[PDB]
């Protein structure tokens, strides 16, 4: 209920619009959780599509011996050490690792750790452990890159905060929040 009027959330069919940025082949790209599948899926995804032959994972383990070797047959050069992604200063040190010939050109945030529970079985220290490496760690992301040369700033919400799914609170209100500064950031202009 906004100004006296209410109205109710509905999804409606998006003819996507081809006014995007498109991204710099020969920058370095940003992926969180690369060492996961969706992290690989989506690294793949930038190597092959878009040609990006510069690419950073971030990821609690720091290693991915198969992806990196598929990466570097591929011609793309990537670096990856152990940070996770919600922590200051290893984010800050791996981001300063970024060769300054090839700047941050995207950001991708794929990092999500499931410890679904009923509100019954809630509390806040689950709470706490799911939105760092999701919300906290893209929150962190912003901050750093908000002066690099971003053109992509995905953030992998999941449907459970939008539509809603028992026993996922937690990672609800995670996704929402994703997508709350996803909407802080457009509205700055810079690409979310």
């Amino acid at each position: 209920v906004r100004n006296g009027v209410a109205s109710v959330p509905r999804l409606t069919r998006v003819t996507p619009r081809q006014d995007a940025r498109p991204l710099d082949p020969e920058g370095t790209v940003l992926i969180t959780g690369g060492t996961g599948t969706l992290g690989a899926l989506t690294a793949r995804h930038l190597v092959t599509a878009h040609g990006v032959r510069h690419l950073v994972l971030v990821s609690r383990r720091g290693e991915a011996p198969e992806l990196q070797e598929e990466l570097t047959a591929l011609g793309a050069s990537v670096a990856i050490a152990a940070c996770d992604v919600a922590d200051r200063a290893q984010l800050e040190a791996v981001l300063r690792a970024i060769p300054a010939e090839h700047p941050l050109t995207a950001v991708i945030h794929t990092a999500g750790v499931l410890d679904d529970g009923v509100v019954t079985e809630l509390t806040p220290d689950r709470l706490a452990t799911v939105r760092r490496p999701k919300v906290d760690a893209a929150r962190l992301l912003d901050e750093l890159t908000r002066e690099a040369d971003l053109a992509a700033f995905v953030l992998f919400s999941s449907a459970a905060g939008v539509l809603g799914n028992p026993g996922q609170a937690g990672y609800a209100a995670a996704n929402a929040e994703l997508d709350a500064l996803a909407r802080q950031r457009n509205s700055l202009d810079l690409p979310a």
